């Protein structure tokens, strides 16, 4: 189930959006670095991610 | 739980997966932390 896995991602970042679309979609305008990091960082938590 | 112990700045929670979480840790914090990544597969940090 990709409802959970969305739940997850939202709270280990809660200027991100979090949407459920079909896959887990991620997306911004100006984020930093470490925010980039942190984010491909939980790839590892789904191989349906895009960014 | 042992991963508890074993650090007792880290921040420790369950969510599904290990999870490590710390915005200014030294290295040997960090080097301690991926030396505990041999008691698990599925770590993240």
């Amino acid at each position: 189930n990709v409802g959970r896995a969305a739940e997850e991602m939202r709270e280990l970042m809660g200027a991100k959006i979090r949407v459920v679309g079909d896959h887990v979609v991620v997306d911004g305008k100006n984020l930093a670095p470490t925010t980039l990091a942190r984010v491909r960082a939980l790839q590892a938590l789904y191989p349906k991610t895009i960014v």
